């Protein structure tokens, strides 16, 4: 396209001379002549870049651009361009920093508005007031996202590059997130209402650990070579190959905006897929900030797509769309059942569910009390109640029942309530207004049946959406609070007789759910026995809320199926081809 | 005549399966002990291999020479294979982040799910039963098999051999009948935790739908396909003709991985088809018990 | 590849470059090369897009019938 | 070779007619015409066998015979032979049975005498008298064994058959051993002096479990397909294949004649190797009986080879021989070092060692005493002392030291001593005379230094080689008995202060060896902490002597390297090829 000057032709002829030397036979280097089709090794690509850099002083050339421009005309044209030849933020000053939050959609590595410039407000639960407006996605926008994702997979650069190359980009993404860790943590505190000290450790911290972990797996996903029956006297050879499925449609909950995004997205990209994320409506801002960092990290455009909006509009369309092959979900049972039904009707697509549960926590007499009280509170009141593996029920032994509850009340009084940005704060405000309303009805319905309210169980006189840490005692199995999940800072305590292991297990296991469980004991025989009998995904022993990115995580009966985190996570996003030879 | 199952009978089967899992001997014994019983089952099937092969020829209409190799043969190989796995299903010990200065230890355990409800197609009565049942029992589960209505007799003969092999009572349960009556109930039943299926797409979609509504149970599908077969000029023709016919006409057409389409190159197109017609004329048609027979009668009317 | 299904496929060729190239591009579960109808109990078996999901036969067949508990200690 | 009659030609022409029908094109069937080269499938082999069985009434034909005789003349000749066409034992009547023991060498599936008909006597330690004479191997005999093994591997049937076929033969071997389990157990009682009730459970029992376990692995040894860097724009494919090494030369100890043979041989044959076993001179009879059963099981001739004789003559030659590629060994450090030295000088062959150790056993106060006494004795006095993972030292806490020792002495008095065939017997006679002599010197040297002899420590007044169960107390770390291994029924007890975990670990770990260890405690924190700090291969918690064929087994520092049993065992006997393509 671009016309050459007198000096540029002298450079072009010097490049033409190099091509003759580098390539083996090469009768004549015309414009049509391709570099690799002639017969160029991977060593020859390095020799080319170095030889061109000797001619032109500077010229920041790399091996990647050689693979792009294979032909001679394409190479020279590209080389001439090197020689001769904005994101709308919302500013806000808090926590000795100046935040810059994107508020638009993200389709094909570009921040763009929705159809008709439709928007919705996002709330700050600390004060109660609005922070900014965010773009509301439509059905037309979903079509563009899935189209962009499919192009990035098939024809795009993401598919072409090596497994080791994909891993480097995912590791570089984590380093960018590490630099903006204080910035992301502050946005969580405004958006979700999470405490700042906790947000660095849990919300932002694990997110960084997730992308670093699954980056390592990229070039360690091996198939097999099977010793099958040889058709004597002829020979046979069978082997397996793990491949990507294609496009994926993730839908995340509101309890952990950034962390739940990371858990699913990191594993999906590691396998080698393109993604269309759908964040929660209450908390979209963390996801849009993450989309900004993918450009800096240097992810190809189209790979990551984000559409903030309503679940019934956007989420339902992804299920119905035939191009999408995989639906990740973490939320409630009723909503989860609807996705699996839509998955079957659409195009028999794959699905993995992660539903809520009513996790028990047995506490025997032989265990030390001071640690049991600490970890007892840390099960219930971790992340202002909102935790998917929160202690639903606490079974305490008769001998240490009265002593246990007395110590809990003392510590609950000491707990600080205030602004989450302040370092002195322990307990923070609830995520959104609609959630707070149900927690009031929960505690009201608890007292009706006849559960002894020790402390709390009502809203705090304060501007915002704060709630008092609550404790219930003398709770039977038949009650509503025993069965139904609170999903808030409410401790539910129960009694069981001395020296009765089999009976308490029957009460604990008597539930349709089974996500997590716990037990505190010094005796080794109890610990190992109880761990076997407890029908749950994740059992804890003398601890609680101790997950790892390496360790797998998932439910049993009515807490979904499949696994997040660990090696098992990758198996969901991969598919196995089986090649067979005969010779 | 064969007994037609009802809704009342399904309840008894699932009840018997649950008792065998929880309170029964199947759960209590070791993994190595379960593997021995599954290996002993295969040796019993090997003794009655000529008997099972003859029943296939009457019931399904399969050729006798093929039935020994494929239908009955692979069934024996299946139970021998998955018997070995029983005491080789290992978890892991994960190097997680230690809460310094305190220590931590994480480990995984692979366990059975519980009761399973298998539904098999009619193309391979005994083989498709073996593929799913063997793997299910190897993990350490109790099963409620539902055979095809057209071909129930192979499954009922298999149930006789479990008593001889010495499988605890309640583990294996078989209910010959209609798919809409029996198959639909297994999906709806809350005690069942897993539904194996191999058949058509329309029918397969209905099970996954019912699985979601019931009790978010697990499911694995194996549906039909239209498999291509490309044939280039550079390949040797005589072998290509043999394996070309052997893709299509294997097991009298009825094969889930049958060659749907054959793409042949222009240079050897006319030559290929000419050789196929010659060999198709030579193919014998008759009674499947006769050894001379190559092609047999279709499964049902 | 223009089909909603994808359970199995095949190819006959002497040239090694074609065999390995075609095997990659064919969107199917089980690819055969200079053979057909050659399954094994050890080798896995299953579909891709609209031929179901999961696997029968092999080590992968056990995973669907098993469930993973995760025990965690502190000391 | 064989001439045809008038009726045989009518059969031959009927077979000729079948070949025309079965094979696709086949212009004319002549004597030279091969079955498979024409283009015969695996289905066609079944059609042939059935069609021939229709003609001839009876005729027990199988598919294996068709693979042997591929040509038409070879098939017809073989078929005509089917239509038309001793082991020297030593009888002995004991235990309501009539034993039949081979006493010769075993080279190429044939019992044969040695060069010059040289022999040596084998002793019965119960009585003291001789039972029979056994053939003494020479250097000439070793050459024949290795030659037979190499032919069986390369040109023999063992290599040609499938992995699944090898597994069936190994499983059939176990079923034959199960039928002759009472017979093998009785030979152990005469040869080794092992108790009959123990021999069924341990010696013969685990041997059967070993061959059943490794039979399953045969067709489950998978390689990999590695996602390597693609030389863009060209493609690449890498895969691994696990293969056999070749010939192996196993040398077993005398403590467990049949069990140690099974552990190594089963894993070696499972990988797909040929073996040359060398049993201990004191106990050869169990190995020679095992060789008889391989013929019944139907193992190809040349696979298993056995050469009873001296270690310095036979064992040294196997190391020097260049055809041998692998040396398995279990014994002492002195002898073990010599093999690894000879392995390097010969032809840099592979080696895995399993040497003796001085295993500690810590006993805290919090543990229950009655169980600790049972498992305390069961560590030391299991299999009449002779156990490679025997408790070398017992560290007991001060609070329960006096109480523990008092209970041990009471139970040691109750222990029965007599003939091993008698069911009432608990403790049996020592393996051989030379072993008994060292155990007397051991206890004599113990009293010299100043160790309080509680009971025992001398020979029993009885015909045979019996020895009294011994107990030592007040033993320091500097003493000889503390450091050196007894390898006999001698309990060594020591003291350590209350509430001192770090100190007792320093004393326990202070040793060059590290094969096994143990700890008894109710407290879970101690159990998990002590298990980490104990420098040993196999740690037991509230148990002892609990090995499994699935669980791996091997030493650390100066107890050899590599593993026996489990999946890790196979890796030693296999080698990894790495094929790489470009397209
Ligand atoms: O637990 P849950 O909270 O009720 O829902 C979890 C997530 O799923 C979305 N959702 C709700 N209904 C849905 C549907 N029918 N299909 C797909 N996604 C849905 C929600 O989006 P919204 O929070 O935007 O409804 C939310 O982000
Ligand atoms: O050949 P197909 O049609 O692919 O069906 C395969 C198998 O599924 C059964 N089936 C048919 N409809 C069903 C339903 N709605 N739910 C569960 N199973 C069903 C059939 O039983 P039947 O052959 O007994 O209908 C058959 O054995
Ligand atoms: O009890 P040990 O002494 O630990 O020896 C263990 C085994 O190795 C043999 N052995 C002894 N010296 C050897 C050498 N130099 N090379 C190879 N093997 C040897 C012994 O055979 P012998 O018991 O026949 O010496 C014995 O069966
Ligand atoms: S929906 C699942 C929610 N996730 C969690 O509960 C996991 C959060 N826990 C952690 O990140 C760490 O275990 C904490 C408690 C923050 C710190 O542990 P520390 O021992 O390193
Ligand atoms: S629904 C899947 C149906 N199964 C099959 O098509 C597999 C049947 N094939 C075989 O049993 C062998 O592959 C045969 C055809 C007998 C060839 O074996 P030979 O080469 O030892
Ligand atoms: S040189 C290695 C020595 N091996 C052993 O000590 C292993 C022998 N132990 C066993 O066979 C079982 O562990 C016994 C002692 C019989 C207990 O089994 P039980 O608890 O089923």
């Amino acid at each position: 396209s671009l016309e050459l000057t007198e000096a540029e032709l002298a450079t072009a002829e010097a490049v033409r001379s190099s091509w003759m030397r580098i390539l083996p036979n090469v009768p004549e280097v015309e414009d049509s002549t391709d570099f690799f089709k002639s017969g160029a090794a991977s060593v020859d690509v390095v020799r080319l870049v170095e030889e061109v850099k000797e001619l032109c002083d500077g010229l920041e050339l790399e091996n990647e651009d050689v693979y792009m421009a294979t032909t001679f005309r394409g190479f020279i044209q590209l080389l001439v361009r090197k020689l001769r030849g904005v994101i709308n933020y919302v500013e806000k000053a808090v926590n000795k920093l100046t935040l810059q939050m994107p508020y638009q959609l993200f389709i094909g590595g570009e921040f763009v508005d929705a159809e008709g410039s439709k928007t919705y407000n996002t709330i700050n639960p600390t004060d109660g007031s609005v922070i900014c407006q965010v773009s509301l996605a439509q059905v037309s926008d979903v079509d563009k996202a899935v189209a962009a994702a499919k192009e990035a997979f098939e024809n795009g650069l993401w598919g072409k590059i090596n497994a080791r190359d994909r891993g480097r980009l995912l590791y570089r993404l984590a380093d960018v997130m590490e630099q903006h860790q204080e910035e992301l943590a502050t946005i969580e505190a405004l958006d979700a209402g999470a405490v700042y000290t906790l947000a660095l450790k849990t919300h932002v911290g694990m997110s960084i650990q997730t992308f670093r972990y699954f980056a390592g797996w990229c070039d360690k996903i091996q198939g097999a070579t099977i010793p099958i029956n040889q058709a004597r006297p002829n020979r046979n050879l069978t082997l397996t190959k793990k491949e990507p499925v294609g496009v994926c449609g993730i839908v995340i909950p509101w309890n952990y905006p950034l962390m739940m995004l990371s858990w699913k997205t990191a594993a999906c990209l590691a396998a080698g897929n393109t993604v269309v994320i759908k964040p929660a409506q209450v908390t979209p801002l963390t996801a849009l900030k993450f989309a900004e960092l993918t450009l800096k990290a240097g992810i190809p455009k189209g790979v990551v797509n984000i559409l903030p909006g309503s679940g019934s509009l956007v989420g339902q369309r992804l299920s119905d769309h035939p191009d999408v092959r995989k639906i990740g979900f973490t939320g409630s049972t009723e909503v989860g059942k609807h996705i699996m039904k839509s998955c079957a009707l659409s195009n028999v697509k794959k699905v993995s569910l992660e539903l809520g549960g009513k996790s028990p926590l047995i506490i025997f007499a032989d265990c030390d009390l001071n640690k049991a009280v600490q970890m007892g509170m840390s099960s219930v009141f971790f992340n202002k109640g909102e935790n998917c593996i929160a202690a639903g029920r606490l079974f305490v032994e008769e001998s240490i029942h009265n002593q246990f509850v007395q110590k809990v009340v003392e510590e609950v009084e000491k707990m600080k309530i205030g602004n989450p940005l302040e370092r002195d704060t322990n307990h923070g405000p609830q995520n959104h207004e609609a959630h707070l309303r149900k927690l009031v009805e929960y505690c009201q319905r608890g007292v009706k049946e006849g559960a002894t309210l020790v402390c709390g169980g009502n809203q705090v006189p304060r501007p915002g959406f704060f709630f008092q840490p609550t404790v219930f005692t003398d709770v039977e199995d038949h009650m509503y609070i025993a069965k139904e999940e609170s999903f808030g800072p409410i401790m539910i305590i129960s009694r069981f007789a001395d020296g009765d292991v089999d009976a308490v297990l029957s009460r604990a296991n008597a539930t349709e759910f089974g996500l997590a469980s716990g037990v505190f004991t010094r005796d080794i025989n109890k610990a190992l026995y109880v761990s076997d009998k407890l029908q749950a995904g994740t059992v804890f022993i003398n601890t609680y809320n101790k997950t790892d990115v390496a360790a797998p995580f998932g439910g049993f009966k009515q807490s979904g199926f499949g696994k997040d985190l660990g090696e098992a996570a990758l198996n969901e996003y991969l598919r196995i081809k089986t090649v067979t030879f005969e010779y």
